[PDB]
């Protein structure tokens, strides 16, 4: 059973599949058939049977669109996606979506779909691989060896993101990446060369890669030697694969409505002549399966493994212990009693500091209790705040390649790329990984936080700098929407604590649970409040009373709920509303989205059904109206900022007690 | 003696450390760095006039790496712009014309607002851009009018950051031959030496881009510079130049500099070395008398360049959006609000010659080309581009939305370009600055809910919308079918906001409207079905937007038949509507009158308008890839669920 017969395989799946849906992408598929063949018949390292095997080779589909070259590969080489699932190809609640998803069907290691991404998130995941290795390997034991492949297209390489990823791969040796490029001439709009000129070879090779370019990208033998070369490199390796896109149509092979539009009746058949597949769509004949099957070598590749490390743990009873802990992602076993530790001491210290120190302090008692902790900034170490007394920063060898061990990485002026990098660390496992950068600028990696959010991994984005708080930057660099704009996001948490152990909660919390989450860090000291128990422990939960109304009151009732530096605000507002005849509750809601997930009779407790409130945060108003309603009030900033000390900044921008009183008035007149 | 250029570099030097230390802020060692960098371009090279910063003909110049802006206002103040000194002493100040980054619109001389690394070398990109464009538009064999340069000043920050990629990238290809970037190369970031993550062979990497490198030359050697921006300017090709450059500090720092002089003194000589009125006159009196002898020769061309170059719109606009509009509401169509937005485009290209479209690489999908235009193309043997109408951006999100930011600020064009509305998360920053700048830029996103259906959840919007419409001062607009369309397009045109302009992958339902109706549109919210006049039945708003009003419109009988008589508000754009007057807003929207909100969105946005107690019909989950009708289905997208949640709002 022939490689043409193998790679014409994949053909008739994508063109059967998207037909079958009269939706999708055929060209792709049919355009990379062969470095189909090529990698996953002859190089890659993997189990069908388990795709979470822990020292697999890792495969990324960053060109996404092409999913049903993914789902043919992975159907095709014993996978648990059976037949019946490509055949629902974009069906509701199908294990095959149109751009792939991590979690929803077995092999796929990555959501991708949005361009670049993949790519970068295959630059996180040899760095993972290669981190673990300098950390888990010993001169006489390896438990750590495997390759990280990404598939990538035209599109993929025009992204910035390719850029800020493979620069910094190239920056730190990471030799074990392996890309290989669908050199088509084609993207959506036609012949590249008129948007996409770039001396592609040239550019990575500037990056610090090793090229492979001019290979025939429909020569199994010729993929099949590139990678052979690539696996030997001291450099992170770009194979050009030249090859037509929809290659094998019978007529429509070069075309630009083959990338996403399916072929038609017509020119499938033409195709199943042309290419001699004489079978029926969906019917694969047993020598295609037999000479694509893989769970025989899966088997062997892995029982070696597991017999690599019962070695490894006879001589490393520890270490041994440690990895599968953390390739789990399972936390320490002393984890609440050693992170209610860490809370107890930022409520013991009270001290009055910037949340970025506070979190800087909240790293410091992770890291003495989390190996797995893996830090970093977009070069912006010395603001953010992100390294530790006892860290390692990541770097390249001097004279190999690969990287010495660290666990805080440097990741240069590159919000984006780290962010989606964070996400490929995150998902290898074995580390527990976080990135910062100035809040505003969450602007340029907005969307890995949301794939990060679609994919239902705990990734942590640090941001600091988080309003007009920061002063005389001015506003480019002062956030008024950020915030609100990140709690917008399905399934990403964002914290703004307003003091040592709001962080220190919002900190535990994040590493702690599965969401993704967004901290977010002033740059100016916020004062420390003093807290029951009771209180402590209902910090937790989002939203919580930090100051309540007193029996002895009997005078009209308000709640002002206030987040991060804007507590201080409602705190201070409370005799002075007093002494005006308005008793204040001030809610603390660190984080509104972990507030939202409480029930609903915690939810009554906190904020009353039917007593008006106030919201005071240093960002856009519109957002409090959920809590506030239309009748409540607001203490926000709803224009850009102006540069500025922060004290004068706050003062012009209605952020007084004076403010509070009025708005309080209107709202309870 | 007249000054060295060592004493005009000093200059700066002096201004930069001396604003930093009586503000207590900023940063005063880039422009330290880069004051040679600054004498040879701006005392040799740049064509400007300093009384004039509105010259249609100056060379454009921009300070990417924000951070040192004294940088730009030690020259600013220097040459002879109008930035007296007394400002350059509130550096940092409240209300002062010398923020911490430098502001376009604040500050004269001031080209655009930087201060997120990358962005402004994607600004540069599109002026130059802009120039190529006009030129080969503009220019005559017997009568020039556009010919300048545009210059950037970047750092190594710039250069790491993805948006150098997609704006070098799309230069090169389109052969920008008089964009001339010169780099700090000063082997610092701010985390340290940038060789630990920064190691690229940047001359190779340009190289690749199809740009002209001139490495190493000497950062502190003003002669070096100015000869190598010399060559530069006989380059076909845009050119890199790689320049390898409290208290007790500054008073040790003025005596190794030998420059005695004490704060914001600047001594005769040195204004004179650097004061550039007298060229500055002479090259725009040179200039205007060229543009006379064009108006001779191309009076009707002459002035459409000044009307283009002001950004105004034809005088008998009016009547041409009016037409555009009401030939929408006569054709009563049903399609994709993608297809009404193509054909409003249309209208709006046969009056509007300054209109220039694109798409990051979905012309087809976003549907911003038309059948008439010209695609912008590099010259097939020389330098420059042919001139076009419509840009194939590439794949490059945040570097066209950048571009399109300097297309904006150069003048002479009416620029938009399209992507995919989640692909909004790439360019937002762009679109961000765009409203702080306060300039009409249009970004148009197609494909915006799980109408879009099978592609799924990786590109079905969901909290974009909502989360554009937070940014201050950009209109968002998410029109229900061809006539919100042609509202909004010709809003959007007219305007001084920066618009995102959201069209539907699906086909909506067109509506008809009476004349009161049609005249309420541009309002951003107005009632579409109101009540019967005098009723017995329950009341409730609807308010629906962009695919969701087509949803609210089909409940109406249906809820009459529950006893429940519902007012359909369409609301195209909340921000629009919400800078209607009190009474206008009111009448919309009664006090006391409950409402449910509909939007395939994140619902939460909507409680500004249905409050703690109102309802609202969306969705706050990611998407799922199936076909659109069935995800709208799946989704809640029925009138038996807005139905139930008119009910549960009434009881
Ligand atoms: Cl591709």
């Amino acid at each position: 059973a022939s490689t043409t017969l193998m790679a014409n395989a994949i053909r008739a799946l994508a063109m059967d599949a998207v037909q079958q849906a009269n939706s999708g992408h055929p060209g792709m598929p049919m355009g990379m058939a062969e470095i189909g063949v090529a990698l996953w018949s002859r190089h890659l390292k993997h189990n069908p049977t388990n795709p979470h095997w822990a020292d697999r080779d890792r495969f990324v589909l960053s060109n996404g669109h092409g999913s049903m070259l993914l789902y043919s590969l992975l159907h095709l080489t014993g996978y648990d996606l059976p037949i019946e699932e490509l055949k629902n190809f974009r069906q509701l609640h199908s294990k095959t979506p149109g751009h792939p998803e991590y979690g929803i069907t077995p092999g796929v290691e990555t959501t991708t779909g949005p361009l670049g991404q993949g790519l970068a998130n295959a630059v996180g995941m040899a760095l993972g691989e290669a981190l673990l290795a300098a950390e888990f390997n010993r001169d006489d034991a390896k438990i750590v060896d495997h390759h990280t492949y990404v598939f990538l297209g035209d599109g993929c390489l025009m992204e910035g993101i390719s850029h800020e990823a493979c620069s910094l791969a190239g920056t730190l040796k990471l030799n074990k990446l392996i890309a290989l490029y669908d050199d088509n001439g084609i993207s959506i709009d036609g012949d590249v060369v008129n948007w996409f000129h770039d001396d592609t070879p040239k550019r990575f090779e500037a990056y610090g890669w090793n090229v492979i370019p001019n290979v025939n990208g429909h020569d199994v033998d010729a993929i099949d030697a590139a990678i052979a070369k690539a696996k030997r490199s001291d450099k992170p390796s770009l194979i050009c694969c030249k090859t037509r896109i929809g290659n094998g149509a019978a007529t429509k092979a070069g075309g630009h409505d083959v990338h996403g539009a399916p072929l038609g009746a017509d020119e499938i058949a033409k195709t199943r002549e042309a290419l001699g597949w004489t079978w029926a769509p969906f019917v694969i004949p047993q020598e295609v399966y037999a000479a694509w099957d893989a769970k025989e070598a899966g088997k062997r590749s892995e029982d070696d493994w597991n017999a690599a490390f019962a070695q490894y743990r006879a001589k490393y009873p520890a270490e041994a212990a440690e990895f599968e802990r953390r390739m789990a992602g399972t936390l320490p076993a002393d984890w609440a009693a050693k992170a209610a530790a860490i809370v107890a001491g930022a409520n013991e210290r009270g001290e009055t500091v910037a949340t970025r120190k506070a979190s800087q302090q909240t790293i410091e008692g992770l890291a003495a209790v989390l190996p797995e902790l893996l830090g970093g900034s977009a070069d912006l170490t010395g603001s953010n705040l992100t390294n530790w007394k006892a860290s390692k920063a990541v770097r390249a060898n001097a004279d190999g390649p690969g990287v010495q061990w660290g666990n805080h990485i440097n990741y240069g002026v590159r919000e984006f790329g780290m962010s989606a990098a964070i996400n490929g660390l995150v998902l290898h496992g074995g580390y527990k990984p976080f990135g910062g950068t100035f809040l505003t600028f969450s602007d340029y990696s907005r969307n890995a936080l949301r794939v990060a959010a679609l994919m239902k991994v705990p990734s942590i984005f640090v941001f600091t700098h988080d309003s007009i708080g920061l002063g005389e930057d001015g506003p480019t660099h002062q956030s008024v929407e950020h915030v609100a704009s990140l709690r917008l996001i399905p399934n990403l948490d964002v914290w703004r604590p307003a003091d040592t152990v709001e962080t220190a909660v919002a900190w535990t919390y994040a590493v702690a649970h599965q969401h993704p989450s967004c901290l977010i860090f002033s740059r100016q000291n916020l004062a420390f409040n003093a807290r029951t128990d009771a209180q402590l422990a209902n910090v937790e939960k989002g939203g919580y009373v930090l100051r309540d109304w007193d029996e002895e009151i009997v005078a009209r009732k308000i709640i002002l709920i206030a987040t991060g530096s804007e507590v201080e605000l409602a705190m201070k507002a409370v005799e002075p509303l007093a002494q005006q005849g308005i008793a204040a509750r001030v809610v603390s809601m660190p984080s509104s989205d972990v507030f939202d997930r409480q029930d609903a009779e915690y939810r009554e407790r906190v904020l009353p059904h039917g007593v008006r409130r106030v919201a005071i945060e240093a960002g856009v108003t519109d957002f409090w109206r959920k809590y506030v309603g239309l009748e409540g009030g607001v203490v926000g900033i709803d224009t850009f900022g102006e540069s500025a000390p922060a004290g004068v900044l706050f003062k012009h921008f209605g952020f007084t007690v004076e403010h509070v009183i009025e708005t309080a008035k209107a709202v309870l007149a």
